[PDB]
């Protein structure tokens, strides 16, 4: 069936949208070529639509069916609990889209009478009406990017009302948090932290006689998901031991929301219908990971690749396996792509076999190596810095709910570009404005969190280790990239940052307390007469456990 159907009403913006980076003092400090940084707007919606509207093709074979039963089997060991309206509410973000029935995130969190009552009514309705499609809103997502040798058209987000959103949590939160791990095991990418991911990738790579690996990029994965996929995905869920209320709630959510439904723009007009994955639902991240895994796993048996190992994060896939030769490997990869195409997961960029792990990119990131004080090789997770910086620049000029930079510092603490530019730029500013105290919301795997800037040293040591404060002698590959990028975005050179960092460091050490800590470990790279960085007290006390369990992108989740 057609992924989407449009009535002709436009996808409209519920306010004014900014497309160009504003010229201000602070941002200009990070990067000069501001006219290269832009943000998507509903304006390009039409273009997106054309890219995602098409008629799917799907042919399931015995390998598909086989793997499904295999996955079903493990899922059947799971027992998911129901969530009280409280727990679910406590999980809703404060910025989350307000309800169209008279309440908002604020009220939902305050367990406000009006909110909780409507929520209660929506649940009751999911238990009674098993048919009626649930209404959803469509919006052109507004993200920041850098220009390229045109521009990326806005991404479309589909999401139900806050009422239906809380119920989803109640019926499926526990499910989408445990089930994936139980089903995919070592392959579930969200169970790992950057360091743990790197470890998994490097161990897998080494466990092979002669490694071969590739990243498979599906063309607009969501729109490729078919009504069959969603139903199959629900069947896995149905294997869990669930309360009747939840069993039915899930059954209803599947038929009324997940497999598809009506599209309403911000104005309130009917835009069309959806028959593919909705990006703004709780089951998006879990569902896409299950689906992608299912297809790829079966696709590897069809293509006859040997000893496949998958790493899946939603629609993001990377496979590592035993090579069979250059020629044979390209044939297998091609076979693989076709199998996946049959399964309704055609490629965007044709996959290319990789024999050098550092060259494989998944989750917009890759694996590289640097050295610690002792001088031994240390692998860490890194990525091209363009987007992070561009957004960083944008987040410096305008106030925005989420701070991609803070999240990036956290996830990329050990990288060259993260420590040299981001850490400096932002600490320098916070130091100026006197804001080191204020907490800031950010995101990890799609879930919002609230971190205090002055706690970064602890976070970084526990998630990466002390080496993240002393790495050096980065690969010539990584170095070239960073430099190439700064040159492109008009970002100040190495020396300029060192000088700036050298100054911030000083200003930080004078304030003492948690600040000196930041200045001591975070900017130790700047001073020549180094300092001995020892295990930080608060580090071995942080409950970062929950930070890396499952994915929630688009799932409207906030871990308080
Ligand atoms: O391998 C390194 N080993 C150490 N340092 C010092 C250093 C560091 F260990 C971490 C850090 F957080 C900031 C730093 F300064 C480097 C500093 C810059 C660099 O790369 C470049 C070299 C020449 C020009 C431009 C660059 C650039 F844009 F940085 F890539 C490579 C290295
Ligand atoms: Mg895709
Ligand atoms: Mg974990």
């Amino acid at each position: 069936s057609m992924s989407y159907t449009w009535t002709g009403a436009l996808i409209t913006p519920c306010a004014a949208e900014e497309s160009k980076l504003p010229i201000n003092p602070l941002s200009n400090s990070l990067l000069r070529h501001h006219n290269m940084v832009y943000a998507t707007t509903s304006r390009s919606a039409s273009l997106r639509q054309k890219k995602v509207t098409f008629d799917r093709l799907q042919v399931l074979d015995d390998h598909y069916r086989d793997v499904l039963k295999e996955m079903k089997a493990k899922a059947s060991t799971v027992k998911a609990k129901l969530l009280s309206i409280e727990e679910a509410c406590k999980l809703t973000p404060p910025h989350s889209a307000k309800s169209k029935f008279g309440y908002g995130a604020k009220d939902v969190r305050n367990l406000s009478s009006r909110a909780v009552n409507h929520i209660r009514s929506v649940w009751e309705d999911l238990l009674e009406d098993t048919e009626t499609p649930i209404d959803t809103t469509i919006m052109a997502k507004s993200e920041v990017f850098c220009v390229q040798p045109g521009r990326k058209p806005a991404r479309l987000i589909v999401f139900p009302d806050l009422g239906v959103r809380v119920c989803e949590k109640m019926a499926l939160y526990d499910v989408v948090s445990t089930l994936p791990q139980a089903v995919m095991g070592s392959s579930y990418g969200f169970q790992y932290s950057p360091k743990q991911r790197v470890e998994f990738l490097v161990n897998t790579w080494k466990s092979k006689k002669c490694p071969m690996g590739f990243s498979y990029d599906t063309r607009c994965f969501d729109s490729t998901v078919t009504e069959s996929d969603i139903r199959v995905e629900e069947s896995i869920y149905q294997c869990c031991d669930l309360a009747p209320e939840a069993r039915q709630a899930i059954r209803s959510l599947t038929e009324r929301l997940y497999i598809g439904g009506p599209l309403t723009n911000s104005k309130g007009q009917n835009c069309g219908y959806r028959r593919c994955r909705a990006s703004g639902v709780l089951t998006t991240s879990c569902g896409n990971t299950l689906t992608c895994y299912l297809k790829a796993t079966a696709a590897c048996r069809a293509a006859k690749l040997q000893d496949c190992t998958m790493l899946v994060n939603g629609d993001d896939l990377v496979v590592i396996c035993e090579s069979a030769g250059t020629q044979e490997d390209a044939a297998a990869l091609r076979a693989f792509t076709e199998a996946m195409t049959r399964y309704s997961a055609p490629p965007g960029d044709p996959p290319q076999p990789e024999y050098d792990l550092e060259l494989i990119t998944s989750c917009s990131s890759n694996v590289s190596v640097a050295h610690d004080a002792s001088g031994k090789r240390v692998y860490y997770l890194t990525r091209d810095p363009t987007t992070p910086l561009a957004r960083a620049a944008w987040e410096t000029a305008r106030h925005t709910p989420i701070n991609s930079w803070l999240g990036n510092i956290i996830m990329y603490a050990p990288t060259l570009w993260a420590r040299m530019i981001l850490m400096t730029h932002f600490f320098s500013i916070l130091l100026a404005q006197e804001q080191l105290e204020k907490a800031l919301d950010c995101q990890i795997y799609g879930a919002c969190y609230s971190i205090e800037p002055l706690d970064l040293p602890q976070i970084i040591e526990r998630l990466h280790g002390l080496s993240a404060f002393t790495l050096h002698s980065y690969s010539p590959g990584e170095i070239n990239r960073v430099a190439s990028c700064l040159r492109k975005l008009g970002v100040p050179p190495l020396r300029t940052w060192r000088h700036r960092a050298r100054s911030v460091r000083a200003k930080l050490l004078s304030q003492g307390g948690r600040a000196a800590t930041c200045g001591r470990y975070l900017f130790n790279w700047a001073v020549r007469t180094k300092l001995k960085l020892t295990p930080i007290p608060a580090a071995s006390q942080l409950d970062l456990s929950g930070w890396f369990v499952a994915g929630y992108s688009g799932g409207d989740i906030y871990h308080s």
